[PDB]
DNA sequence: GATCTGGCCTGTCTTACACAGTGATACAGCCCTTAACAAAAACCCG
C-alpha cells in the first residue's frame, strides 16, 4: 500500500516540499501513505500486476 | 687481345631490439530512511 503510494505520488511530493533529505521524505511520505490502502490500493494492484507480468 | 670469371661491391630482404606507468578525471555501485506485500528454508504435531 504505502510503498506502491509512494512510488506513485513521487512527482508532487518529491517536487513541491521534499524535507531534509530523501530517506526522511520518503521515510515520513510511506508513513502517510500506509496512514491513509484504502486510498492506495490501485498503485499496489499495477505494482502486483507488473510483478506478475514479469 | 677476345671472352671469361670469381672477387668485390653493392644491394636488397629477414629476424631481432622500448609503450607501460603517472596523476587527475569520471562514472557506477552501495550503504543510508520507511514500508508493505510477498517470500522463505526449518521444523512440529498433524
Amino acid at each position: 500500500a504505502f510503498f506502491l503510494f509512494c512510488s506513485e505520488y513521487r512527482p508532487k511530493i518529491k517536487g513541491e516540499h521534499p524535507g531534509l533529505s530523501i530517506g526522511d521524505v520518503a521515510k515520513k511520505l510511506g508513513e502517510m501513505w500506509n496512514n491513509t490502502a484504502d486510498d492506495k490500493q490501485p498503485y499496489e494492484k499495477k505494482a502486483a500486476k507488473l510483478k506478475e507480468k514479469y
